[PDB]
C-alpha cells in the first residue's frame, strides 16, 4: 500500500502519476452490493457457517479464490470477444485502418489466451490451497479429541475425583496430548512447506504472464507508430497503403519473441 | 478395554487408505490419510508399551494381594 | 492544592501563571446538574443505598471510576474524530498548510492511542480495587455477625442471666471473636498490598503516558516551526512548498522516539 502517514483516503503520486494527471474514477462504478449478485455470497456464507471451526477461514478462502477465478475466466472470454468485434468494426474502414485493427485484435486474442494460461496456473495454486485445506482441517478434530477429553476429566474429577474412569481417562488424555502437540509441529511443517510452494509457483506465473503482456504492448506500440495518423486535406486523395510486409515482419518477431520468452529471460531486476 | 478403540481405528483407518489407494492412488485424501494413519500409528505402538506396563503392574499387585 | 492560608477561592500565581495572565474561563461552562444527565447518578446513588455499609464507600467508588473511564473513552474517540476531520478541512488549503495540518492531525491521532491505552491501565487498576472492595465486603459479614451475637448475647443476659443458652452462645460470641479480631488483621494487610500495587500501576502508566504526550507536543511544536508564517504582500505568487522532506524525517523521529521510550527512559526527576 502507497498510503503516507495521513488520514486522507489519497496516496502520493508517483512519478507516473506526476507526470499526468491521473484519469476520473470510472463511470461504470453503479450502486449495488459492490459485488453483482447473491449466489456466490450465499455460498461463501455457507462456507462461513458450516464447516469447522479453524478451517472454515480457509475454505471460505478456496470458495473466494474460485469465485475469483471465474470472474477472470470470464472476462477473458469477454476481452476475447471485444478484441473480435473490434476488429469486426474495423474491416470495414481505410486499409491501413483494417490492417492495424486486424492485428492489435490478435495482439489482444494472445492477451487473452496468456490469461487463460496464467488462469490455468492459478487455479494449480488454489488446488494447493485446496490440499493445505484439506489436511489442516482434517487434522482440526485432534485437538478437538483433546479438548473435549479434558473438559469431561475436569467435570469428572470436579463431580467425583476417585471414580474409576478418572485414571483410564486421563491415559486417553495423554495419549491425544501426544496424538496433538506434535501434529501441531507436523502441520506447521506441511503448512509452511505448501504455502511457500504454492506462492512460489502463483508469483513465477504472475511474472511470467506479465512479461508476456509487457512485450506484447511494446511490440503492439511499435506497431501503432506504422499507423499514418498524418491527417489529409478535405477534397483530397487517399494515399496508398504499403504496411502489409511492416506489420507482417512485426507480428512475426511479436510471435519469435513469445515463444523465446523463458522463465531465466526475465529482464525484471528487483532491488 | 478403552485403550483398544486406538488399534480399532488404526485398522479402520489402514483398510480405508488401502481401499482409496486401490481405487484411485491419485487421491488427494492419500496424504492426508496417510498423515492421520502415521498419526494412530504413534497413537497405537507406544499406547501398546504403556498398555503392556500397566497390565503388568495391575496384574502383579492384584495376584499379590489376592495370595496375601 | 495549591491555595494559600486565605479565604480566596483563588491560589497564588505559579511561574507559568507568572509568566502570562490567564485565559478566562471557559465559555461552555452551562448551568445543568453539573454532571449531564441523571442514570449514572441513578446507579451511584443505589450504589450508595444496597450494598452493604462499610462496603457501599468502595462500591461507589468503583462506579465512579467505571463512569471516569467512560467519559474518557468517550473523549478519546471525539478527540481522535476532531483530529480527523480537521485534517479534512486543512485538506482544501495551502500545500504546506495542507501538509503541516495532516501531520497534526497524526500527532492527535497518536495522542488519542495513547489515552486508550492509558484508559486500559486505568481499567486494570479498576479492575484491582474492585478486587480489594469484594474481599473487603466479603469480609465484612464476620463482624456483622459478631456485633449481632454480642446484641443477642446482651439481650439474653439481661432477659435470663442464668439461661442455659448463655454458655452455648458465649463459646459463638468467643469464636466469631477469633473468626473477626485476626480478620481484621489480615483484611489491613491485603489492603496495603492491593492499594500499593494498584497505585503504583496507575502512577506508572500516569508518568508513561504524560512523558509521551510530552514529546508528541515538542516534536509537534519543533515541526510547527517548519510552517511558514511570512504573509505574503497583496496581488503575489505563492512560494513553492519543500517541507515535504523535512516533515517526513520530523515524524520519523516522533515515532522512533515513541518506540524507543521505556519506564526507565523518563527524564522526569521529582526533588
Amino acid at each position: 500500500m502507497h498510503r503516507t502517514y495521513s488520514l486522507r483516503n489519497s496516496r502520493a503520486p508517483t512519478a507516473s502519476q506526476l507526470q499526468n494527471p491521473p484519469p476520473p474514477p470510472s463511470t461504470t462504478k453503479g450502486r449495488f452490493f459492490g459485488k453483482g449478485g447473491l449466489a456466490y455470497s450465499f455460498r461463501r456464507s455457507a462456507a462461513g457457517a458450516f464447516g469447522p471451526e479453524l478451517s472454515r477461514k480457509l475454505s471460505q478462502l478456496v470458495k473466494i479464490e474460485k469465485n475469483v477465478l471465474r470472474s477472470m475466466e470470464l472476462t477473458a472470454n469477454e476481452r476475447r470477444d471485444a478484441a473480435k468485434q473490434l476488429s469486426i468494426w474495423g474491416l470495414e474502414n481505410d486499409d491501413d485502418v483494417s490492417d492495424i485493427t486486424d492485428k492489435l485484435g490478435v495482439l489482444i486474442y494472445e492477451v487473452s489466451e496468456l490469461d487463460d494460461q496464467f488462469i490455468d496456473r492459478y487455479d494449480q495454486y488454489r488446488l494447493t490451497l485446496k490440499s493445505i485445506r484439506d489436511i489442516e482441517g482434517s487434522v482440526q478434530p485432534s485437538r478437538d479429541r483433546k479438548d473435549k477429553i479434558t473438559d469431561k476429566i475436569a467435570y469428572l474429577k470436579y463431580k467425583d475425583p476417585q471414580s474409576p474412569k478418572i485414571e483410564v481417562l486421563e491415559q486417553e488424555l495423554v495419549r491425544a496430548e501426544a496424538e496433538s502437540l506434535v501434529a501441531e509441529a507436523q502441520l506447521s511443517n506441511i503448512t509452511r512447506s505448501k504455502l511457500r510452494a504454492a506462492f512460489n509457483y502463483q508469483f513465477d506465473s504472475i511474472i511470467e504472464h506479465s512479461e508476456k503482456i509487457a512485450l506484447i504492448a511494446g511490440y503492439g506500440k511499435a506497431l501503432l507508430e506504422l499507423l499514418d495518423d498524418s491527417p489529409v486535406t478535405p477534397g483530397e486523395t487517399r494515399p496508398a497503403y504499403d504496411g502489409y510486409e511492416a506489420s507482417k515482419q512485426i507480428i512475426i518477431d511479436a510471435e519469435s519473441a513469445l515463444n523465446e520468452w523463458t522463465l531465466d529471460s526475465a529482464q525484471v531486476k528487483p532491488t
